[PDB]
């Protein structure tokens, strides 16, 4: 039908801005400390402790496949990898600090994000 189309292209032009703010979020990472899964063979225990791990690669693979319907699912995603980091790692390492970091120059990033999805209309 010409609806589904419709909807089909709002769910493309959604894909194509979030690219955009994942892009910029992950600018906020030049340490690409959250570019890839935290490896189960380094941390053989990680799944004892952290229930969903996330991270930019798994996003990115969830993103192309338009998998996220609206900005609150890719926030969701993007909430994880801070919040799994800063449960894991104590508070005066250099994981946690790059969480924060990336928490607090997202925010900016996010807060525009959803204008433009409230304005454009692509939810």
């Amino acid at each position: 039908s010409m609806e589904q189309v419709a909807m089909e292209l709002r769910l493309t032009e959604l894909t194509r801005l979030l690219r955009s703010v994942l892009d910029q979020l992950q600018d906020k990472d030049p340490a690409r400390i959250f570019a890839q899964p935290v490896s189960l063979k380094e941390v053989p225990d990680y799944l004892d402790h952290i229930k969903h791990p996330m991270d930019f690669a798994t996003m990115r693979k969830r993103l192309e496949a338009q998998g996220y319907k609206n900005l609150h699912e890719f926030e969701e995603d993007f909430d994880l990898i801070i919040d799994n980091c800063m449960k894991y790692n104590a508070r005066d390492t250099v994981f946690y600090r790059a969480a924060v970091r990336l928490r607090d120059q997202g925010g900016v990033v996010l807060r525009q994000a959803r204008r433009e999805v409230d304005s454009i209309g692509l939810e």
